[PDB]
């Protein structure tokens, strides 16, 4: 017997990469003592000094919220702390508390 198949050609491309989204760390724990202290001290490191009302305004919270946060307990909504410290490039986690630590750049 015999067989004579055909020939073909093609050129496909266009590849796209995607990043995963895993951020569901449900941990019922207060903001933290050092965290609260660093919150005030880190906000005062602004120009000239970021007050409670101002920080609250920008983060979408009230003045009492910020005042309660510096206390070291105000029910930490991950989304809140995220903006609080990122606006001034500091992190309240690790050993370099109150300093930029994997905040603006996680390198």
């Amino acid at each position: 017997g015999a067989m004579d198949p055909e020939f073909a050609g093609g050129t496909e491309g266009q590849r796209l990469t995607k990043v995963d989204r895993s951020d569901d760390i449900i941990k019922p724990k207060t903001v933290g003592k050092e965290v609260g202290k660093a919150i005030e001290q880190g906000r005062q490191k602004f120009e000239p000094t970021m007050t409670q009302a101002e920080l609250g305004k920008e983060i979408g919270e009230t003045a009492a919220t910020v005042a309660s946060y510096e206390r070291g307990t105000a029910t930490p909504d991950q989304n809140i702390l995220s903006k609080m410290e990122r606006v001034l490039n500091v992190k309240l986690r690790g050993a370099n508390i109150g300093a930029p630590r994997l905040g603006p750049k996680k390198k």
